[PDB]
Order: structure tokens, then C-alpha cells, then sequence
């Protein structure tokens, strides 16, 4: 092992970087030139970073950060790599990176993944094993309160899903947020989220697995059609080091970060940056110098 801590703000960089190539191409609605630009950008900043890094979640295998890409000068510490060049779903546009040990996400097949997902306010209290109703109860009193009082976050995304909360006598609410953004607002300290629920792509699942045990939330994932469609995923199981960093950069403004803003001649940009070993968060704004 290990990755070293020092690398956080290099990592930033790379988000950061991402954020600004695609902000104006997605301003002007080009969707496709977004992403090309954000990753292009992804890949040239990485290769900066003295890490022998490899892509193992990303863009498909895509000409650019496919899976098994190497990244970084070579030189340093061997690392494993998730990237999601512009997440969301426009507004709440994000750009994320995640670095961790060697071996710290689950390869997962693209499959569906059912996903539940807290806080560290009710970490340890939920298990996919047992009906969600009972979950959905153990949460609630893990938060000291009644389950009428508890409200289910969704994404909008769905509709059987808001059913299966109707039959379950819960309140729903559906964010905008994608996927790591809504994962990230459910652990965030402070957080106005009880429980976070879903079904979604298993390679997006294990990456939200990776934040949120930065985090010190919780998480369990159901495979749907090592091992097999049925088998319960445990947080661990998914992901499997403490030893990850994640970076986040506002694109557009949404609830989770600002866009990058414009003042005079000078942008900046705005990154959480989270640190899984240390299980410690940043917002770090950084001054570029426009054209």
C-alpha cells in the first residue's frame, strides 16, 4: 500500500479542472461536448498526479478513461480510480473523482443494484436481509423518531418506487441530485436526510459505497438480475478500504455545491473534497484567471 494524504488537493485539481472544460459546452446545452471536455480534462490532469493509478469505474469498456486505463505519472503509489466526469441530472452538474487502494471498490457487473442508504445518525441499524418496513423502522427510531415523522429520499429518476412508499405508510421526497451528490447529502453532517433508497446501476452503487464509508454512513446493496444476483452487499462489501479520497466539483449550482462563478475576470470553483481514513470534509474554493 497505501495512498498517501498528501495527495487530496492534487485530486481536487483534477475535478476542478474537469468542471471548468465542460461548465461553457453544458451552458450552451452541447451535452456530448461536455463530457468529451470534462474527461479530457480528468485525463490530462491526472497524468500530473505522481500515483500509478488505474480506472476501474468510469466510462465504459469509451476511448477515454475506460476500465483498465492507467493515469498519473507512474511514479508513487498504486491506486484504483472511479470517475464520473459530469454527474447529474443542466443543474446540479457535478464533477467526481474517487481514488483509493488498490482493491477498494467491488468490480461489479452492470447490473441493478437496490440500494439503502444512511447517515452516520442511524449507521449499523440496516439490513437488506430483512424487509424494508422493518428497516424503515429501525431507522427511524435510531433517529429518535416516530416513523410517521420519517421521509424517504428518492431521485428523480421511480414510480413504483414511490408505490412501494405508499403501501409502506412513509413520506417520500425526490431531490435532484444524482446519485454520489444524493449519497454525499445523506452523510453529510448536519444532514436533513433520514434514509436514502433507490435502484440504480451496481458500479454507481459501489461508488456511493466508497463516499459514504468515508463518511462513516451505512449502506447495503441487493444485486438484481462473487456471487450472483440475490446476495445481500454489505457497506464492506462494496467498499472495501477506508483508505479513499473523493472530490466533487460544482458545474452548475445545485444542493450540494455551487457552480463555478464568474466575477470581473476571475472564476472560481467550489470542491468538497473528503478524506475516508481521516473521515474529514473540505470545501475548498479555488481563483482561476478567465481569458
Amino acid at each position: 500500500g497505501h495512498m498517501r494524504r498528501e495527495l487530496a488537493i492534487e485530486f481536487s485539481r483534477v475535478t476542478e479542472s474537469a468542471a471548468l472544460a465542460g461548465y461553457k459546452w453544458l451552458g450552451r446545452g452541447d451535452k456530448n461536448t461536455a463530457d468529451g471536455a470534462a474527461v479530457n480534462a480528468m485525463r490530462i490532469m491526472l497524468n500530473q498526479v505522481n500515483i500509478d493509478g488505474t480506472i476501474v469505474i468510469g466510462e465504459g469498456e469509451a476511448p477515454m478513461l475506460y476500465i483498465g486505463e492507467k493515469v498519473g505519472t507512474g511514479r508513487g503509489d498504486a491506486v484504483d480510480i472511479a470517475v464520473d466526469p459530469i454527474e447529474g441530472t443542466q443543474a446540479n452538474a457535478l464533477a467526481v473523482l474517487a481514488v483509493g487502494d488498490k482493491g477498494c471498490f467491488l468490480n461489479a457487473p452492470d447490473m441493478y443494484m437496490e440500494k439503502l442508504i444512511v447517515g452516520p445518525g442511524a449507521k449499523g441499524t440496516i439490513d437488506l436481509n430483512l424487509p424494508l418496513a422493518d428497516n424503515l423502522r429501525n431507522v427511524a427510531a435510531a433517529l429518535g423518531k416516530p416513523l410517521s415523522e420519517l421521509t424517504v429520499t428518492i431521485l428523480a429518476k421511480h414510480d413504483a418506487v414511490i408505490a412501494e412508499m405508499q403501501q409502506l405508510g412513509v413520506r417520500v421526497f425526490a431531490i435532484p441530485d444524482g446519485d454520489v451528490a444524493a449519497s454525499i447529502l445523506t452523510c453529510m453532517p448536519d444532514s436533513e436526510v433520514d434514509v436514502l433508497y433507490g435502484i440504480g446501476g451496481a458500479p454507481e452503487g459501489v461508488v456511493s459505497a466508497a463516499v459514504i464509508r468515508a463518511l462513516d454512513g451505512d449502506m447495503n446493496g441487493r444485486l438484481l438480475a462473487g456471487i450472483e444476483a440475490g446476495k445481500v452487499l454489505r457497506l464492506g462489501d462494496m467498499a472495501r478500504s477506508d483508505n479513499v479520497i473523493f472530490s466533487a466539483t460544482g458545474i452548475t449550482k445545485g444542493d450540494l455545491l455551487e457552480g463555478i462563478s464568474r466575477k470581473g475576470n476571475i472564476a472560481t470553483t467550489e470542491t468538497l473534497l473528503i478524506r475516508g481514513k481521516s473521515r474529514t470534509i473540505r470545501r475548498i474554493q479555488s481563483i482561476h484567471y478567465l481569458d
